[PDB]
Order: C-alpha cells, then sequence, then structure tokens
C-alpha cells in the first residue's frame, strides 16, 4: 500500500550539478517528490548571438537530472503556468504505460498534474514532452532531461564488484534546427504558431544548426567548465532525446561504460568513444589520472568544434610522468 | 548428404506478421524450401499520395521473413517474371561464400534460380537485392527483407535460461530518396533508366525523403496496428538494410534486445532504445504490463513522426495503478 | 625506471598493411620507438580525378597501424619537415592525459617533437592530429590513423580461449568534405588559409562529398585487393575518427568482433554488422570459409557504393558446395 511508503521531497539543481541522493538506498523503497515548472523563454545558444523560444523543464536545456532507486515511486507535480503558450506533457523512458506518462500529463497553460510511476528499471533514461502532432517540435526546443534508477545497491562492474563515484555530472546535449534562409542567415518569428511551419521544415532537413551540452555554445566551459581532482572517480550522465551521439573525453576514457544507460548489464571497459543512440541516455565512469584541461566532446568532431558538442573539465593535482611525458619538446632542429 | 534430409515448404505471410514455425526445434536438421516472386509496382508511401516504383520480394516492403534453425539449409527458388524489367538477385547475410548468394542468383525477367545455403549462424539477418553497379538503387526501392535463424533450442537469456515468445513481429524500416526538384517537390519519371540517375543524385546527398514501417507512412496504425495482451511476451524483429535505426516502444522498453541480432551473445536488458547499424536486423523482447495504446519509433523523432518511422500497438487488458497512475489528472488551480 | 627497460625501434609500413609484431609478448614491457613524419600532399580520390590538399601522417591516408602491447611504452618522433605550411600535433586516444598528447606534440613546420606515453589500456585506438581550432579541418584532410595495443597474452574469445590470427589488415575510413560550388562542383584553392572558411563551412554541412577506404575510391580493389586463403583467421582493423561506420563482409561475418576496440571486454560473436562510432577503432575476426571475391563495405551502401567506402578481398581455396550451392542456374522456364 504505497500510503504507508515514507515519502521524500527532493529539491532539483541546475545541470550539469545533481541533487544530492545516496548511491546505496539507506531506507525501503521510498515515494520520491519532484515538482518542475515548465517554462517557454528565450535563450541565446551560440556566440553569434542566435536566440530561440526555448521550451523548458525547470528553466533548463536539459531539463534538471532527477534521481532515485528502483522500486522508488516517483511522483512528479508538473506545472504549466499560464505565462506560457502552448499545451506540453512528459513521457518517462523509465515508465511502463500511457506513453511513458505523455497520455496522463497534458497540461495547458495555468494547469497542473500531478503522475506517479514505479521506477521498475535501473538504469539512466531520458524523459521528454512529447504532445500528440507536435512531438520533434517540443524535444528539439529542448524540452528534455533524464532521470536516474540506481540499483538500490548501487553500480557494480564487470565483476560485480561495487563502483562508487565521488562525483557526477549530467551532460544533455542538444540538437536544434534553427530555420535558414535560402542565403542561410536564421529566421525569428513573432508566434510559435508562425514559426511551427518553418520548425518543421527545418527539422526534416535532418541537419541541425547547433549541437550544444548544457544549452549553449561554450555551456561548459570557463567559470562553467566542470572540475576534478587527480584520483577522484566522476559518473559522467549524457542523454540525448532525438539524435545519436558519440561522446569522448579528450586525454581520457570510459573506464566503465553504460552506452545504452541500462545498469543490470555489464559495462563496456576502456571505452575511447561510445554510442548513445538518439532517444536514450548513457553513462561513463572514469578515475582522473592526470591534471589539466581535458575536453569531453561528441566524436563527430564538426559537431564538436563547429557545431558547439564540446566542453571542458578543469583537474587538479600532479602530473604523472610514466604515464606521459614530452621527452624533446617541441624544437627546430 | 543432404539428399536423406526432410524437406519442409514454408508458405510466406504478407509482413508484418511471420510464417508458422517452432521455436525450439522439433526435427533434425532439414532442408527448408521457400520461393519468392520479384514484383516491380507502383507504391504510395505517404499521406500526400507519392507514388514510387518499388522493388519487391513477394509484393511487400520489407519483404517477408523467413524463419529457419541453426544447421537447417535454406533453399530458395527466386523467380523474376517477364512482366518485371529489371535484373534482380539475393545475398543472404545469413549466408556464406558468393556474396551471400548475390553472385549465384542474378535473374533476369522471365527467369529462375534456385539457390541452397546452410545458416550456419544463428540470428536475425538482413536479405536484400544487390545487382553489381546498382546495389543502393534496389535497397532503397524496397527490395531487401529478413531472415530469421533460430538456435535449435530456441531463444535463452543472459543467463542461460529460456525466452519463450508468445507473438513476433516483423518491422522492416525503410529509408527512401525520392528524388526533389529546386523547389523541393517530387519528381516522377517515364523508365526506370530515365529515373536511375535522378535516383542516384537522390541518394548521394544521403538524407532520406521518406522512413517508413511496413512500406509507407501510417502503415501499422488503425486498423493495421500491431495487438498485444498483458502479459504476452512479444518479439518484435526490426530490420534496417541500409541506415542506422534506434527503436524505441513508447510507454515499454525491450526487456532483452539483441540490437544486433545474434542470438549466440546474451541480451542488452532493459533498454529503453537501442542501435540497430544500417545493413542489420535486431530483436526486441518485450513483456507487456499495461494495456492501452503504444507507439513503435526510430527514436529520431523527427524520422518517426516528420518521415514516417512509427507504427502502434493496441494492448488489451487491465491497468496496473501501482506500475503508473494519475494522483492528480490535469486541472487548473 | 623506464631507462632500465628495452628499447625496440618498430619501422612502420604503409596500410591496409601492418608491422610486424608478435601477438603474445616475447619480453616484458619494452619502450617501443616510432617515427612518422608529417606530409602535407595532394591527394586524387575519385576517379573523376577529384584533388585534394590531404594532411597526412607518414604520406598515407590513413595513416599507419601502430602496435604495442599493454603496459609497453609508446615513443612517438613526430617530425614536421619545413616543406610544409601547417601547424600540426598528435593526439593518441590510447594514451592519458595532455589531450592524448596533443598539447605537448605542436610542431610547426621545421620542427620536431618527441612524446612517451604508457599503453595502459589494450584495444585498436584513433589517433590523430588535432590543433587548437583547427581540429575537425585537420582530422577530416586525413590526419589521423590507429594504434593497437594488444593484451601481453593476445587476444581472447568470450570464454576466455586464445584466438590467434594468421594475417592482420588496417582499413581507414576517412570521410573529406571538398567544397561545392552553387551548381554542384567542386572547388579548388590556391592557399590553405583561402580554403580554410570554404572547409569550415563544406563540414557544417555535415554531408561527405567522398567516404574512402586507404584514402581513395577503389584504393582496396584491383591488384591492391585484400586477400585470403580459406581456412586463414584475418583480424581486420576498422577506424573512423569522425564518423560512424557500420563495417561488412559480404559474404561473410565478423566471427568475433570489438565494435568499441577494446579487448578486456568480451567480442561479439557472428555479427553481420556492427556500429563503430565515430571516433573510435573496431577490430573483427573471421575465419574464411569460402573462395572467391568478397567486397568489404560500410553498410550504408550509398556510402559504400556511391561514396566510396567498399574494399575487397580476393580468397584462394575450394568451394564448399554443403555451405553454399546453385541448385537451379539462372535460367528461362
Ligand atoms: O579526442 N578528441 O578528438
Ligand atoms: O518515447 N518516444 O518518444
Ligand atoms: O552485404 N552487403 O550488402
Ligand atoms: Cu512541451
Ligand atoms: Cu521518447
Ligand atoms: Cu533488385
Ligand atoms: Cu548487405
Ligand atoms: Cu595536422
Ligand atoms: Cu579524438
Amino acid at each position: 500500500d504505497i500510503s504507508t511508503l515514507p515519502r521524500v521531497k527532493v529539491d532539483l539543481v541546475k545541470p550539469p550539478f545533481v541533487h544530492a541522493h545516496d548511491q546505496v538506498a539507506k531506507t525501503g523503497p521510498r515515494v520520491v517528490e519532484f515538482t518542475m515548472t515548465i517554462e517557454e523563454k528565450k535563450l541565446v545558444i551560440d556566440r553569434e548571438g542566435t536566440e530561440i523560444h526555448a521550451m523548458t523543464f525547470n528553466g533548463s536545456v536539459p531539463g534538471p537530472l532527477m534521481v532515485v532507486h528502483e522500486n522508488d515511486y516517483v511522483e512528479l507535480r508538473l506545472i504549466n503556468p499560464d505565462t506560457n503558450t502552448l499545451l506540453h506533457n512528459i513521457d518517462f523512458h523509465a515508465a511502463t504505460g500511457a506513453l511513458g506518462g505523455g497520455a496522463l500529463t497534458q497540461v495547458n497553460p495555468g494547469e497542473e498534474t500531478t503522475l506517479r510511476f514505479k521506477a521498475t528499471k535501473p538504469g539512466v533514461f531520458v524523459y521528454h514532452c512529447a504532445p500528440e502532432g507536435m512531438v520533434p517540435w517540443h524535444v528539439t526546443s529542448g524540452m528534455n532531461g533524464a532521470i536516474m534508477v540506481l540499483p538500490r545497491d548501487g553500480l557494480k562492474d564487470e565483476k560485480g564488484q561495487p563502483l562508487t563515484y565521488d562525483k557526477i555530472y549530467y551532460v544533455g546535449e542538444q540538437d536544434f534546427y534553427v530555420p535558414k534562409d535560402e542565403a542561410g542567415n536564421y529566421k525569428k518569428y513573432e508566434t510559435p504558431g508562425e514559426a511551427y511551419e518553418d520548425a518543421v521544415k527545418a527539422m526534416r532537413t535532418l541537419t541541425p544548426t547547433h549541437i550544444v551540452f548544457n544549452g549553449a555554445v561554450g555551456a561548459l566551459t570557463g567559470d562553467h567548465a566542470l572540475t576534478a581532482a587527480v584520483g577522484e572517480r566522476v559518473l559522467v550522465v549524457h542523454s540525448q532525446a532525438n539524435r545519436d551521439t558519440r561522446p569522448h573525453l579528450i586525454g581520457g576514457h570510459g573506464d566503465y561504460v553504460w552506452a545504452t544507460g541500462k545498469f543490470r548489464n555489464p559495462p563496456d571497459l576502456d571505452q575511447e568513444t561510445w554510442l548513445i543512440p538518439g532517444g536514450t541516455a548513457g553513462a561513463a565512469f572514469y578515475t582522473f589520472r592526470q591534471p589539466g584541461v581535458y575536453a569531453y566532446v561528441n566524436h563527430n568532431l564538426i559537431e564538436a568544434f563547429e557545431l558547439g558538442a564540446a566542453g571542458h573539465f578543469k583537474v587538479t593535482g600532479e602530473w604523472n610522468d610514466d604515464l606521459m611525458t614530452s621527452v624533446v619538446k617541441p624544437a627546430s632542429m
């Protein structure tokens, strides 16, 4: 009887950070309560100042990472304020039935709903809006996030031994399709309805104009670079709700990788690069061994370095000359 | 000596249905006899009435699913009636030698041939036409199907326990490249030879105009929705002879997935979405737990909902409020 | 102390051949010394005579396959002669730290450098140039190769039994983006700097103009077809530094496949086709069972047969009619 279970209220944080949780469940199954507020907002997505009408959960692209344990119940209060103009809903790939919740969560501006589902399968999973007839438009406007469902005894390696992270980040990768005129310049629009047909036309090209992490070119760089220390164990959760990606830590590896994100499967070891299919979340575990700057990219390097799918780690600690050294520094001879 | 083996004649059915077979082999190895007749035909592939010159095995896109057991012999009589205009052949990815049979099966209109091969490896596999110099044109005109080679003791899970399906469907996913004029409208053509160069030009864009299941937008919807009941175990075989796909059951999962289709490998568990590479068949096993409508898509949702790669299940039975419920239905407050 | 280790000098060979090595390590850990010379050169990449300004390691596209064992040290002397015009560097996906070596290997024309790293993880791995701000331009100009890091006890199957190859080939697959004018014809350029913006524009289309093995359409055909004999065990290493590929042996299989190339993972068995993500090397083991001509392709068959991603094997030996036979040769009736 679900009414006899503990309830725990989660307070979300903005990606790439992740709300507090325990890897190994410190309680029995719980009803874990989340609230998200839909926000339609203008976002500047590149260095040129290109501004799109984003559709967000909780103000961010991606939406925040939700974390529960296997056989917890997720109870989400979804709020669509009357400052928004569109109908929205939510589909959890973690959930079973009713299009992952989308059939039960249709909220007009000025409405709210509360969905509950049982998180019966452990893994990282995409969640996304999906209103009948307008599904790719909402998703490719940024209206997607992820949920992690941890096994109750935490993560395990390919031999059944514990894998415990010290830090976790969530990288949401977003393909945008900003409509272009014949000359190649981006168009702007007076209303979503006046934008819709051109959004459909842009999407049908199948060719993104931008591919970004955390909502914009350069979002995970500078003062917002990801951080770690030598010897820290770091889990990077990575989602892509609509297109394939091929993540790569430049100067590192995925020591243990669930490329399609489901923890009952043994991870792939020692990956350079892995394929997260569109419509999937994946997760990579790495122990840093060298200090300095790393880039974290989609290893279609055009997508990375021309279209935006690149972030950075700044790693502190000591350099290991056994692992790598310059024997003779660049010089003329 | 193959002449001492039983012969069994199969009578194929139109996709997404699958001819009768036994999961666990009820006989020793057999010569399993199939006949397919090539049919060049006009097909309407979208709601707008776009009509292409399809190249089919047995009248359908995809061609029918053939089913045998490991170390059976497949003996295919392939008929190219003189009502057709082109040379055709067949390559089985299941087979060993002679380009998978393509080098031995070249049939002009008014010819037939009979190929035999030993099905030495268990899995689902693509078959497709492949005439030297015109290979992608035939394949992307719809001239591809799949063959399932079951292990003689049926399917097994990641621990070696039986997995037995109650129902099986075959979803063939087809990328078409309908040539377009400068304005973006589809062209039509008086002869295959007059169409060929424009077909090559359209293909070289690498950008499909349509991506469909069972030969047309909406083919697996309405009166042709796939069906199941709560508690039924369903195997969905999915092929894509030319491009990657990323299948997803909206509101469900792949409980056990052979993403690259080969049954000697343990399946991936609890998948949301998986990557079937172009040139591959994959297979997903799911036990339905909730009634209602499901969509089954390529989770590039543009490909799904704008270009055609979406079908439906209609599932009967009782709703499980433990697994999912609306706590508070959408309302204004 | 690395100075007490044996040093061994390798002399590289041109792809698709591979320098001499031992599968099972016949010594303890070594410092394995390689030298590569960067060469900017014009290359004709298709049958039409299309000529690009290639950026190569050691004169070839791909660069040569380097082979070491796990926990050897790779010591590479990288030479950028003053006959070249650009700055170059090298990132090893096999290595840990400093962007895989790229931060430590920046060489102007007329400079050289020597990098050492410890090959701590077994697998096939991409190496590629990656100069800050110009990374995809160098990679998609052909400036990438691969390194194999063998386990010290050689390769093993999914049960821990030895897999020993008789022959090894390296197939490097290269996506090129040759800039096109409005009419669709390729442009040429007077200087790299005058070419750069158009190269960026061509790349941002995400649509390759050419996809080739060993540097050109048809490179692995005719007098340069790959060879084998019936019963020989053949490892094909395949890299793609920038885009996904889906390799397939037409008429064969990957008996054992490390699709994402890392040998501590059990291989996938009996693959028809597999997905090597962009930014990855993979490796397929096959034992030939039939003589004759095979094609080895990217199984986007447009990419294969229209854009160049196809090579051939010529296999000697006896035909096995049990495995495949024509029962009735094509005839009219
Ligand atoms: O490893 N990044 O090119
Ligand atoms: O789960 N389909 O978006
Ligand atoms: O198997 N090659 O189409
Ligand atoms: Cu929405
Ligand atoms: Cu979805
Ligand atoms: Cu044909
Ligand atoms: Cu094929
Ligand atoms: Cu370079
Ligand atoms: Cu790289």
